[PDB]
Parts: C-alpha cells; sequence; structure tokens
C-alpha cells in the first residue's frame, strides 16, 4: 500500500525507535519525470544521483577486533578471539527531496492538530507519522562480511604472510582460495557474509556462488534528517511537538 | 539460554533501539532463597514486591482521542473519527536489584576492555550487551482497550447517556453489553484489545470468552534505568564509553 521505489524518504522516519516507513507525509506524484536509467517511473520531489565511479563499488577492510559476541579467562597462545569486517557497497545512490508536494491526508491531520493542541493526541501523531523526515540518504548493495579467528596471533601471520604473497589479488580473494585448500587437506574456520540489497554484476568483489544485472539498491545508510515540527507554521502546536518529544 | 522468569532485569536493556534481552551481565544464582508464594525459584540479587492492592487490578478510561491512525476533509455531522483507551493492569509486581552479584563473562569482556581502550570493539560492546541496565521495573498482565467510533457527537452521547444508566456497572461492560444488542437488531462498530501477560481470575476486568489462575506476568513497563559505564571503575573507559555512546 502507497510503495514505490525510492521509495522510503515518502513515509518517514520514526528516531527514537530507529523504525522507517509509518504514515505518509508527502503525495507519491508522478507529473515530473524524474528518470533514472533501467528504471521506472519515480515519484515526484525527490532527486537521486549516482555516487562517483571512484566510490560506486568500494571494500572497507576494518580493524581486527576481538570476538566478544561469541565470547560472551586469560591465555596467551589461544584468543583473545578476532573477527575481521569486511564491507564493500556497490549501485550506490544518494537521494535528495527538493522539491516535494505535500500530501492531504498529512497536512489534514496537521490542520485537525493545529487548531486544538493536546497531549496524547500529539504522541499518538508522533507515534504514527514518526518525528522526523529524512532528507538524503544513501541507497545501494551492501556486502558486509565478519571472519571468525581463533586467537590473536593467527590473524596478524595471515595478514603478514597475505601481505608478502600479494607484494594482484586482494586480501579476501586469495584468503578464500587457501580456505579452499585446507577443504583439500584436513582447518576449523568459517566465514560469514551477508547482504543488504542484491548486488550487480558490474563490480566483481560481491559476486555469489551466480550473478545479478541493476538490482535494486537497498536503503543502505541515512544521512541528513530534518525534524517534523517546523514543518506545522503555528507554535501553539510547535512547542507542543518538541515539548511531548521529549517525555519519551 | 540462560532466561528466567523475572528475568530480564538479568540481560540488561539496549537504550537507543529500545531492545531488551541482549548479553548477561550478572550471573543467575539460586543460593539465596528470594522466593514469591506460588512461582518456583528466582535468581538471585533481585528483589520483588508485589503492588498495593488498591493498584493491583486497575483500569483507566484515557480522555477519547480522534482517530489518527486510520484516518491517514471537515464534515460536521460525521467524524473527526474517535477511538477511547481503555488500560486495566492485574497482577502487578516491582522488582529491584539488591544486591546482584556479577557474571563472569561480562566482568572478563570488560577487563579484556578496560585494559585497552577501542573504538570500533567498545561500540561492538555497546551494540551487544546493551548501553544501560534497569534497576526497577514493573511487571504484571495489561488489558489495553482502543475504541473505534464515527464521529464526535456519537462517543459524547454514548458517554453522557451511559453515565445517566449508572447513575452498579462501570462502562465498558455495559458498552459491551448494549454493544450485543445491536447484535441482535440491525451498528458497524467494533471494538479491539490486547493484552500483554496472560490475566488472573482474581480479577473480573480482564476475563476472556475462559479464565485463568496465576498467570506468569509479563514486563509492563520500566522505571529507573542505570548506565554501564559506571560499572567499570576505569575512566580510560568512562569516557571511552560514553563518548562513544553519543556517536549515534
Ligand atoms: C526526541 C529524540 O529522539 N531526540 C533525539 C536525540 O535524543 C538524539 O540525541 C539526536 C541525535 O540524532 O536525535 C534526536
Ligand atoms: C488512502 C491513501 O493513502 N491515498 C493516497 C493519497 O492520499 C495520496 O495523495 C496519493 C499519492 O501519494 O496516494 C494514495
Ligand atoms: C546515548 C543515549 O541513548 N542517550 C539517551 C538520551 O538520548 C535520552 O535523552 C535519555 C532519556 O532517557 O536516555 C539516554
Ligand atoms: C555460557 C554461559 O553463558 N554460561 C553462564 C555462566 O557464565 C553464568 O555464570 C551462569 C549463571 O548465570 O549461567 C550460565
Amino acid at each position: 500500500f502507497n510503495d514505490t521505489l525510492f521509495g522510503e524518504m515518502l513515509h518517514g522516519y520514526n528516531n527514537r525507535t530507529q523504525h522507517v516507513n509509518q504514515g505518509q507525509v508527502f503525495q507519491m506524484t508522478f507529473r515530473e519525470n524524474n528518470f533514472i536509467k533501467d528504471f521506472p517511473q519515480l515519484a515526484d520531489g525527490l532527486l537521486v544521483i549516482p555516487l562517483p565511479v571512484e566510490e560506486q563499488c568500494r571494500g572497507v577492510l576494518s580493524e581486527p577486533l576481538p570476538d566478544l559476541q561469541l565470547l560472551t579467562r586469560y591465555d596467551e597462545a589461544m584468543g583473545y578471539p578476532m573477527v575481521q569486517q569486511w564491507r564493500v557497497r556497490s549501485n550506490l545512490y544518494r537521494v535528495k527531496l527538493s522539491t516535494i508536494t505535500l500530501a492531504a491526508g498529512f497536512t489534514n491531520v496537521l490542520k485537525i492538530l493545529t487548531k486544538e493542541s493536546s497531549r496524547e493526541e500529539l504522541l499518538s501523531f508522533i507515534q504514527h507519522y514518526g518525528s522526523h523526515y529524512i532528507a538524503e540518504a544513501l541507497y545501494g548493495s551492501e556486502l558486509t562480511c565478519i571472519i571468525h579467528f581463533p586467537s590473536k596471533k593467527v590473524q596478524q601471520q595471515l595478514w603478514l604472510q597475505y601481505q608478502k604473497e600479494t607484494t594482484s589479488m586482494p586480501f579476501i580473494t586469495y584468503l578464500s582460495g587457501l580456505l579452499t585448500a585446507q577443504m583439500l587437506s584436513d582447518s576449523g574456520v568459517e566465514i560469514r557474509c551477508e547482504e543488504k540489497g542484491r548486488c550487480p554484476s558490474t563490480c566483481h568483489l560481491c559476486r555469489r556462488p551466480k550473478e545479478q544485472l541493476s538490482p535494486t539498491p537497498v536503503l543502505l545508510e541515512i544521512n541528513r534528517v530534518v525534524p517534523l515540527y517546523t514543518l506545522i507554521q503555528d507554535n501553539g502546536t510547535k512547542e507542543a511537538f518538541k515539548s511531548a518529544l521529549m517525555s519519551s
């Protein structure tokens, strides 16, 4: 119901619970032709521009951090278990909102809320339409990887020896290769990766055991959010909104 | 895994996402006999006392508020649709925490976090064990009711005429009675109610179409929460904890 692609900027954002898609503040109109190549008609009022090719597909290897999640005692040889993060991003898109046309339902519920300021009613309004609406957002396909290690010396030895094998191929690729090496001769190590948004075939780093072309970019990360009270225009519900916003 | 009744005070509380039960900070021990009548052995360190009989089972009728959720235009006769809230509470319990014995895993992950202060590591620690632990909490069985009305004059007419019929029976009971009256002669009104925690047979207000005796009180509402950094004792991770706590 009332859901399109790019997409989630329309429905707003609840800020205390970090939930998106709640209520509809503007109207998805198809008058303007804000088209994107190889994608259908988009709602009006939003401006979307892909990331530069320099940062279109980029993989970051976060610093090796101990494994605290699965650790829930000091040992010199044994870990100190380590985990690694390898986050690549492909088909990334910026989305702005210039300039939006307001909906009738949201402005009407404002009107019935502007004329008389009430406590429980404003609280329920916040619980429905959230408390803020998003301005800029970053969509795309993100492959997040986590690597489990037994000790602290093992991932350092792999780090240095792989630094010597490379110095044509990156770290995680040959890492998975020598992982397939122990599958031939047997050690007890597992690698986990999950993707938010299916990844295109334009980038090699995110290919999966097939491949995909022009996938639907999912909401990766947030940028700049703007509150909802500054849109009501009358102070009697400005101070009531930002006042009832601090209770919980 | 590592879950008992009363219960959730042990696992902590994530504060930005309002999620409970994440990681284990203390140890559930059964040495002390903090027993409650008609309930098994409870973990040590917590003190639980039932609410007074005056507030043991209490039903509040919130002020009639317009129906904004289903409204997503001005009309004089028609609504302005209204909804009502009827929240009763039974088998309520206070829980405190005096005095708790710490776990080995949480103090160990602290130790490996106290000795060296790191950014990503402290962030992941917060994402696991939350950011705060709860001190006082209110459990019980809560019946929340919401009533849907078409107009603004209809629930006022029902309010006054029911005030005249009563002045032996409350509002919602005879309300449901005359609701069954229209089921005999036909209008298009529905009443919704949901319960968090099954309700005992000690109170009549929360009985359901059978009855239940001594149900397990669920976590109703929160009271006083205490942060987790003030428990690490060393400032090098105090300022690192409360500093990495403000980024997101």
